């Protein structure tokens, strides 16, 4: 499996903060740049769950999601998620769920091959009520 190319993607969330350098749009998890994150807006705070999507720019038989925390700083790493994926841009369909310990290790899920044009990262619960990510990515 290999990582299909962020630049063919497209990344939104239900909450992003705005851009103060280096976070939080939801397009900074898939920029490839590990020290700029997707954070959930905290300016006030927008409770979770929130997600991101990212449209795929494609339709791929994915197998393998990585998460990569912010480095450093533990805000947002998340611990409780769920990963789903939609054929259609519309309905989406649970395919793995868990809990992540608090660490910026890079987590990984490996599942059954899917058909996807979409991918979705539910944050359930993560560090300090917010959700973030370095980088995102998408194994086909
Ligand atoms: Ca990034
Ligand atoms: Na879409």
């Amino acid at each position: 499996a290999s990582a299909l190319p962020q630049g063919n993607m497209k990344a939104t969330a239900t909450s992003e903060h705005p851009d103060v350098g280096n976070e939080g749009l939801a397009k900074f998890a898939i920029d490839g740049k590990e020290n700029t994150i997707w954070h959930t807006k905290y300016n006030p705070v927008e409770e979770l769950p929130q997600s991101i999507t990212l449209e795929l720019g494609g339709s791929y038989e994915i197998n393998k999601f990585t998460y990569l925390p912010r480095s450093g700083a533990k805000n947002g790493n998340i611990t409780k998620y769920e990963l789903h994926v939609s054929e259609d841009g519309n309905n989406f369909r649970k395919i793995s769920e868990g809990n992540w310990d608090d660490s910026g290790s890079l987590k990984t899920l490996k599942f059954n091959s899917t058909k996807a044009t979409h991918v979705k990262l539910v944050a359930l619960e993560g560090v300090g009520g917010f959700a973030s990510a370095a980088e995102l990515n998408v194994f086909a």
